[PDB]
């Protein structure tokens, strides 16, 4: 009765509405990082939180739905999973050295520009990324990917956007 | 002698390496904000201040040097004085009703949907927006439009990217 036992979790954390929203997500992840001492974080802020659920809000009700967050969370575990295989020397974070092989782990496969970005815009002044830090850029990356994945219908390589949906694109994110 | 103290902040603020981080740019904002009780705010978050940093960073240093600073620092001062006078309400946040108004004076002219996905995205469930929310969203849709425009020099409306250049685009930020 593993759907069911989530069905039950997503039901008790949507609560009274429903739907789960940022500052929902924001409590339940900080709960169970508790549990991990594997795992260091400053914690979920809530603007992170808002921004994942953005993200993932396909249907735009400013919060997450039933399938919205199964997907979500079934991401999360996967990459928590990867994120614990890949933080080979116990830090509890991930180095540069480290970040390549978790993200091609997770099955993103970037050049070196981009991960250099990446570390500058999601990792510390030591160049380690913590674990909200970590999933938030990974959603975003995945939202990302998915989104061109879908504007390339001929499958060119290259998507033609509007500035309506890249304002859309980028704003509720 | 505007010019001369403005460059003296920074340097005081910068510190040694001659940029402004991420952490030094949160700590100067929420230093600021205190001696605003009008500009309500729960904080400049930490998260919200290395997405403001990416956002504004054209050398990609990871930084603000000077020029990228003043023109983020005059930004805010702009936009912080069109938060008083569109709270007219004086209730220190920024309402749904307020909203367009602010957004008109900043010249952003955005459809109906565009504001529903950023009440959903920044303000609270009252559809109240405060200071900070306010400001990141503003720097934001700020860049977000230059970005779209320095791509689009001739008014197509339209950009076309591939997946490098997306993920470059849609990830720092
Ligand atoms: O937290 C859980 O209850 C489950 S079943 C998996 C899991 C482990 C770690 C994180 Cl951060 C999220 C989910
Ligand atoms: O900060 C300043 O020196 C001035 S003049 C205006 C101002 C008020 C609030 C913020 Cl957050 C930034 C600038
Ligand atoms: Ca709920
Ligand atoms: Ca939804
Ligand atoms: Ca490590
Ligand atoms: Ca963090
Ligand atoms: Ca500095
Ligand atoms: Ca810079
Ligand atoms: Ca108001
Ligand atoms: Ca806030």
């Amino acid at each position: 009765e593993e759907v069911r036992q989530f069905r039950r979790l997503f039901a008790q954390l949507a609560g009274d509405d429903m739907e789960v929203s940022a500052t929902e997500l924001m409590n339940i992840l900080n709960k169970v990082v508790t549990r991990h001492p594997d795992l260091k974080t400053d914690g979920f802020g809530i603007d992170t939180c808002r921004s994942m659920v953005a993200v993932m809000d396909s249907d735009t009700t400013g919060k997450l739905g039933f399938e919205e967050f199964k997907y979500l969370w079934n991401n999360i575990k996967r990459w928590q999973a990867i994120y614990k295989q890949f933080d080979t020397d116990r830090s509890g974070t991930i180095c540069s050295s480290e970040l390549p092989g978790a993200f091609e782990a997770a099955g993103f496969h970037l050049n070196e520009h981009l991960y250099n970005m990446i570390i500058r815009r999601y990792s510390d002044e030591s160049g380690n990324m913590d674990f909200d830090n970590f999933i938030s850029c990974l959603v975003r990356l995945d939202a990302m990917f998915r989104a061109f994945k879908s504007l390339d219908k001929d499958g060119t390589g290259q998507i033609q956007v509007n500035i309506q949906e890249w304002l859309q694109l980028t704003m509720y994110s």
